[PDB]
């Protein structure tokens, strides 16, 4: 006897998957995953319902103010994000305590600008301050809902939270063409092409079709069998593929299309500093997981980085830059074709001056062999007048002539997200 409880609004768009709005209870019947067959209390039918929807009756997660899964890095981007305002909070998992919570509030500061602060919470009784004891969570949060116990700002509205994507349908990795319907080319290219398509009249999906050549077939969907293991929040998500040639791949919709284009438009030229660190940050995370899972990207630049509707930067083409440019590449990957994951980080440093430029082109007015004789030389591309030492002298360090002197992405990442912030302010100290 399991009962879980809705924590959005969901329609129907399937077969035998059920329709429920925010506060319907349900009982599990079988844990497939992604998609939990189940009863609804509300209609008494039986049928699919997705895992990410609903949560346990009266665990933390049914909380409006309670995020779990969440890194104290994406707690700073969620809180930052439009429509919250000042005491916007919520309580999370701690990424360093285990087995402990932590507390992120939004707060402004006259130097910074708006920030946010970050509290652990003790446990035996919840505590933040040794002074005032709370019974519980809800207590807690309902003693700073007016006044508090001295921390930059008071709790208002929990944290603001969006209906999370839709899961693939249940066991649906090779499809048939015809549920697709390619609507609207989105671009063209020497390999392929990219169309907005939808998938069975409902999900709007992206497709990334192939034209049948050195791609061997077999070989490809077993490097695209690889690709679907690696799935991460910082890399597109992939969905389907349609196994006959030419090969069709499905995968989620990115509202802005390229980091390239997004920099080049206008909304990208209104984007300040902090936020370009914030891009190359997220870009940094993914390709820190794909270290850490020892795979190697072969082709990274502003062009391969897609960008969603709400700013949050996700990586494309991974992998794919094998089975089928030079200003981009490291030079032993330019001289003896050893492409590795420290060439990635050169790659990365080439797209960190590509981010802080707005797009710009690398070694502006050089041809490929001009730049080829320039590294030879020594050469590096300049600091341009909006970039910071700092950073320019992180693109530095990934520029290094040894890979083995070229620092890795976690280090990278690290460096990226506490950009702003001494290490020692990352959780506040109160009496
Ligand atoms: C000129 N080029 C560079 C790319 N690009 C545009 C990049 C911007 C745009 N685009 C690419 C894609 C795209 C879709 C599938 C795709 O396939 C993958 C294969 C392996 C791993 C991950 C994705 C890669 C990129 C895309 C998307 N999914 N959502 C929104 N916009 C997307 C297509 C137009 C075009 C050919
Ligand atoms: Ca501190
Ligand atoms: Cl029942």
């Amino acid at each position: 006897r399991i009962i879980v409880v809705a924590l959005y609004d969901y329609e129907a768009i399937h077969h035998e998957d059920l329709s429920f709005q925010k506060g319907d209870q349900m009982v599990v019947l079988e844990e497939s995953g992604e998609w939990w067959k189940a009863r609804s209390l509300a209609t008494r039918k039986e049928g699919y319902i997705p895992s990410n929807y609903v949560a346990r009756v009266d665990s933390l997660e049914t909380e409006e103010w309670f995020f779990k899964g969440i890194s104290r890095k994406d707690a700073e981007r969620q809180l930052l994000a439009p429509g919250n305002m000042l005491g916007s909070f919520m309580i999370r998992d701690s990424e360093t305590t285990k087995g402990s919570y932590s507390l992120s509030v939004r707060d402004y500061d006259p130097r910074q600008g708006d920030t946010v602060k970050h509290y652990k919470i003790r446990t035996l009784g919840f505590y933040i301050s040794p002074r005032s004891t709370f019974s519980t969570l809800q207590e807690l949060v309902d003693h700073y809902k007016k006044g508090n116990d001295g921390l930059c700002q008071k709790l208002s509205v929990p944290c603001m939270s969006s209906k999370p994507q839709k899961p693939w349908e249940k066991d649906a990795w090779e499809i048939p063409r015809e549920s697709l319907k390619l609507e609207k080319k989105l671009g063209a290219g020497q390999f392929g092409e990219v169309w907005m398509a939808t998938y069975n009249k409902h999900t709007k999906v992206a497709v990334k079709t192939m034209k049948p050549g050195s791609m061997s077939v077999e070989a490809f969907l077993a490097e695209a069998n690889v690709m679907k293991t690696l799935q991460h929040d910082k890399l597109v998500k992939l969905h389907a593929v349609v196994t006959k040639e030419p090969i069709y791949i499905i995968t989620e919709f990115m509202a802005k299309g390229s980091l390239l284009d997004f920099l080049k438009s206008d909304e990208g030229s209104k984007q300040p500093l902090p936020k370009l660190i914030d891009f190359s940050a997220q870009i940094a995370e993914g390709m820190a997981f794909i270290e850490q899972r020892n795979y190697i990207h072969r082709d990274l630049r502003a062009a391969n980085i897609l960008v969603s509707a709400s700013l949050v930067c996700k990586i494309a083409d991974f992998g794919l830059a094998r089975v089928i440019p030079i200003k981009w590449t490291a030079p032993e990957a330019i001289n003896f074709g050893s492409f590795t994951i420290k060439s990635d980080v050169w790659s990365f440093g080439i797209l960190l001056m590509e981010i802080v430029t707005y797009g710009r082109i690398p070694y502006p007015g050089m041809s490929n062999p001009e730049v080829i004789r320039a590294l030879e030389r020594g050469y590096r591309m300049p600091r341009p007048e909006n970039c910071p030492e700092e950073l320019y002298n992180i693109m530095m360090r990934c520029w290094k002539n040894r890979p083995e002197e070229r620092p890795t992405f976690e280090y990278i990442q690290s460096v990226l997200d506490d950009f702003y912030t001494a290490t020692e302010s990352q959780y506040e100290e109160i009496p």
